């Protein structure tokens, strides 16, 4: 038996404080919201700049996508308003920021951190791509970090809801072949993805670096990159097993029975996967 289905904010409910950060159309602002005293990022776009640019349907994309997730390990929504100007999204406050300020810092993770924060961004692309969704940009940037020290994935403006997707999105340095070839993306492209990133928690870069994508996809296509000395030899392997031109070929991805034999993969013997969001962070 179904009954009937079960008050949109305004700008003025919330004190703004400081920008957290700031994208090409976006800028996020931490805001506390008066009647409950709770922190919110809050992202807001600029209506003008959304219609000049044609990304109107990527604004009420991400609010739909966001709206399926509720995972520990992805940044929450809570609410979504407009006024005349702008459009706003409030989304839970990861305390800590962006994963790549950690990297960028420290330059290299320890191994039992590599492996820690790889095996959360693992449980969250096993949730995402049981859903159906694809990121299509996941890297540090949008991988940011609560007052715990959690991950928060985040930035879900380029997500697809699926197989294959057919247009070009992403970040150079992360972009996976196939899109670069078939013109197309699909979950395995993420897979891609978490092997750059576990690269680069190790190697202080992502493996296909330079400064003009075009040479980043020369490279990406060839599969031209090598691991520097003292790469963890079962990151290596990992990596190895991620980073394959062949899609269907990549550990985790659907073609090669998916999740549970990526979590199985000896870098993670150590991990405990079904309380990850509950223990307490290695220290960076
Ligand atoms: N929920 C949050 N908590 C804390 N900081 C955040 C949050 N969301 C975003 N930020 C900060 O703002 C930056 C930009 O946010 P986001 O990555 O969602 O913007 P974007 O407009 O989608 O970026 P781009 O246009 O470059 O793709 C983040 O990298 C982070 O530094
Ligand atoms: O999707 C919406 C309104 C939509 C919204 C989506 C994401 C963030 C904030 C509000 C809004 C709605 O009323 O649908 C809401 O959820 O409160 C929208 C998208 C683009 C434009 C414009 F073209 F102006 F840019 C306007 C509204
Ligand atoms: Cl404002
Ligand atoms: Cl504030
Ligand atoms: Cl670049
Ligand atoms: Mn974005
Ligand atoms: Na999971
Ligand atoms: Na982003």
């Amino acid at each position: 038996q179904h009954a009937q289905p079960p008050r949109k904010k305004r700008p003025e409910d919330f004190k703004f404080g400081k920008i957290l950060g700031e994208g090409s159309f976006s800028t996020v602002v931490l805001a506390r919201e008066l009647a409950t005293s709770r922190e919110y990022a809050i992202k807001i776009l600029e209506k003008r700049h959304i219609i000049k640019e044609n990304k109107v349907p990527y604004v009420t994309r991400e609010r739909d996508v966001m709206s399926r997730l509720d995972h520990p390990f992805f940044v929450k929504l809570y609410f979504t308003f407009q006024d005349d100007e702008k459009l706003y999204f409030g989304l839970s406050y990861a305390k800590n920021g962006e994963l790549l300020k950690y990297i960028r810092k420290i330059g290299s993770f320890d191994e039992t951190c590599t492996r820690f924060y790889t095996a959360e961004i693992v449980s969250a692309l096993e949730y995402l791509h049981g859903k159906g969704i694809i990121h299509r940009d996941l890297k540090p940037e949008n991988i940011l970090l609560n007052e715990d020290m959690h991950i928060q994935i985040t930035d879900f403006g380029t997500a697809k809801v699926l197989a294959r997707a057919n247009s070009f999105v992403g970040t150079a340095q992360y972009v996976s072949p196939e899109l670069l070839t078939e013109k197309s993306a699909c979950k395995s492209s993420d897979l891609w993805a978490l092997g750059c990133i576990i690269y680069q928690l190790v190697a202080g870069l992502p493996p296909f670096r330079a400064g003009n994508e075009g040479l980043i996809f020369a490279k990406i296509i060839k599969l031209e990159y090598d691991f520097p000395e003292k790469f963890f030899p079962k990151a290596r392997d990992l990596v190895e097993k991620l980073l394959v031109l062949d899609a269907t070929k990549r550990l985790g991805c659907e073609e090669m029975e998916g999740y549970g034999p990526l979590k199985a993969h000896p870098f993670f013997e150590s991990v405990t996967w079904e309380n990850l969001h509950q223990q307490t962070p290695p220290k960076l």
